[PDB]
C-alpha cells in the first residue's frame, strides 16, 4: 500500500495540507493538517468497486483524532483504480464499513467542502 499512500500524501500536499505517511498498526496510514483541520486517513488502493475497512481500522483513525484538539475528520481514502479516482468516505463510527464508489465522494469534492469549513 506504500505507493498509493505516497500518491495520496502528494495530493494532500498539493492541496495545501501538511501530510505525512506514518511508517507501519496502532496509527492511521496518513495524517494531514491544514489550518485547524486534522485528517486521520486509512488509505487503500484497489481495482475492485468496493473495499472493506474493519471496525478496528476505523477505531484507529478516531483514536488518533481524539489525541488532538484540532477539528478532526477521519477518512477512508480509496484510489478506485477501475474509475481512476480517489474517493473518500468519512466514517461516522467505529464499525465494519464497505466503501464503494457509490457511497464515497470524489476526494476533490471533499477538498471543496473542507475549503468552506476552513473558510
Amino acid at each position: 500500500g506504500k505507493n498509493a499512500e505516497r500518491e495520496l500524501v502528494s495530493i494532500l500536499r498539493g492541496e495545501g495540507f501538511n501530510a505525512v505517511r506514518i511508517p507501519t498498526n496502532p496509527l492511521p496510514d496518513i495524517f494531514a493538517t491544514k489550518g485547524n483541520t486534522l485528517l486521520s486517513i486509512e488509505c487503500k488502493s484497489t481495482w475492485e468497486n468496493k473495499v472493506k475497512v474493519k471496525e478496528h481500522q476505523v477505531r484507529k483513525l478516531l483514536d488518533f483524532l481524539s489525541m488532538f484538539t484540532m477539528k478532526g475528520v477521519p477518512l477512508i481514502a480509496i484510489k478506485f483504480k477501475q474509475v481512476h479516482e480517489w474517493r473518500v468516505l468519512v466514517p461516522e463510527k467505529a464499525e465494519d464499513i464497505i466503501v464503494t464508489i457509490d457511497n464515497s465522494i470524489p476526494i476533490e469534492d471533499l477538498f471543496k467542502i473542507l475549503e468552506k469549513r476552513i473558510e
